[PDB]
């Protein structure tokens, strides 16, 4: 391999949810604040974040993270999140992932740090066992006990709250929440996001209730708590998505179930899990989501000019 | 543990070359070898090419001595599921994978598996072409009633797995429609199943080949292939590919030595042809494949989903 293009990256998952960060090979985006990188980044290298992040060396699962020197003082890094059909502002699952990247590499030692986005800037706590908490966004509960009829199923109830995204929280499902059952779980997921908009069930202001939680218990009858979350690109969370988890114990504090400081574990559908805290705050929470990432793979990821899907394929 | 692999795709078909460090599965042949990794390594497989590494898509492709001395390497192929025998893209992969790390030349060479030794050529523009194994029609003209789209007639093929193809599609052939055209082929799946429609001997009818055209107006031949796990095939699909071939000749539209073009879902494209063998004919196909990275799997201990994601 002399011929072409290298990338220098390495995987890591944060509860079974991946993470590709880009350490060296990347065209410069210029001296501008994070976020005209990223429009750079889109207007004239997007077919740099489809090589990366695309098939067949990406997935529909795969969020890249590009590491760029921080313009914030404050923080280790900046970056930048992207996924096979654009560009992302804030990633809790790729933020656990950068932070135990660096860490891995030497770059940083237990203690807090941040990181800095194109939309601000995330405080982390990296732990001398690895565990690194992430301060998420302010989250509450918008409506309760929220009924869509879902064709082929029936009467769904749930609650509509904000975790940084807008989901559907309903504790109903047609099948044990396990790996087994995805492909049922995201026809069910789907079927219940495309009866709220036809139903015009909306957050605030209109929002589009893109996201989908179930949350249930692990199907091992110990009544742990497990979740299944539908994405917006129709592909569940491996891993029980911060957002989804900080809406989740937004509306357990509306209804006085967990307690300020309380930990409440969460599992997703591989039953890896999360830890979920919160303060009071405004109107809502304040909630502090804690994770694992373990690196899986260092790689050179190999351009070859004459390669029809050199820059990734695309629809 | 470290595992040296690199990665490749054959027309957007995935396919992990492991090349180091890999447990040493003992001095038996290579059928001995792939169950050896079956009772003793499996963790190894998921590992490799299950998530989070690996997916639905991609094959794994062990290189280990080979026991016949004229191969250049015997190979065990693996997914996400379990054990292969051959695998035609998987196969492309590994010669042009040996080719780019200088371990062999354009020319003839052959590729031995648990199931046998495959003759390849590999051409001066990288071009490779395999042997299919021996290809034929079982049934002509099934049908299926598919909830949504009434009748779906189609023959039931061999090609080394066994096909239902159809010509009938739901829609255009393109990426853009692929939740679609999933849908539609599982459907037809699932009522062959209940009406106990199968291949010879009872064999499950787990692929499913729409043979239409390239909805650019161009004329040309493409086919979608869903496989055993409900992911589509992103190649033009070896063995589906051959089992059209088969079909073709018993109708008499393919002549033996007669080139046949077959793009699949993404564009890309197989060369198919084939000569007369018993029943059935003797396919060969070539494609090309392409690097896209150079990887050291990383597997720690702490690591929960270490040895891979499995249900
Ligand atoms: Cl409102």
């Amino acid at each position: 391999f002399q011929s072409m293009h290298t990338i220098d990256v390495i995987d890591s998952h944060t509860a079974g949810e991946p993470t590709r960060v880009v350490l060296a090979g990347f065209p410069d985006l210029g001296d501008g604040d994070l976020a005209q990188c990223r429009e750079r980044f889109r207007s004239d290298f997007d077919h740099w974040r489809s090589a990366i992040a695309c098939e067949p060396r990406g997935s529909d699962t795969m969020v890249g993270a590009l590491l760029l020197p921080p313009r914030d003082p404050s923080a280790c890094t900046g970056v930048i999140f992207f996924n096979n059909v654009g560009y992302l502002g804030m990633c809790g699952h790729g933020t656990i992932g950068v932070v135990r990247t660096l860490a891995e590499l030497g770059r940083i030692a237990p203690g807090q740090h941040r990181i800095e986005t194109p939309v601000g800037t995330v405080g982390v706590a990296l732990a001398d066992d690895g565990t690194v908490s992430i301060d998420n966004v302010e989250s509450y509960r918008h409506a309760a006990g929220v009924e869509v009829d879902v064709p082929g199923h029936g009467r769904v109830r749930g609650d509509v709250a904000w975790g940084g995204n807008w989901f559907f929280i309903t504790e109903q499902a047609p099948c044990a929440l396990g790996l087994a059952q995805q492909r049922e779980l995201t026809a069910y997921t789907e079927a219940i996001r495309l009866a709220l908009e036809a139903a015009g069930i909306t957050g605030e202001a209109g929002g589009e209730i893109d996201h989908i939680e179930i949350s249930g218990v692990a199907p091992d009858g110990s009544g742990a708590a497990r979740n299944f979350v539908l994405c917006p690109g129709l592909a569940y969370d491996r891993s029980p998505c911060g957002t989804g988890t900080s809406a989740k114990l937004a509306c357990l504090a509306a209804d006085g179930k967990l307690a300020e400081g309380e930990r409440w574990l969460q599992q997703g559908i591989l039953g890896s899990a999360f830890e979920g805290s919160y303060r009071h705050s405004g109107r809502g929470i304040a909630p502090r989501i804690s994770g694992h990432a373990f690196i899986t793979a260092r790689s050179q990821l190999l351009i070859d000019p004459a390669d029809p899907f050199a820059w990734g394929i695309v629809a």
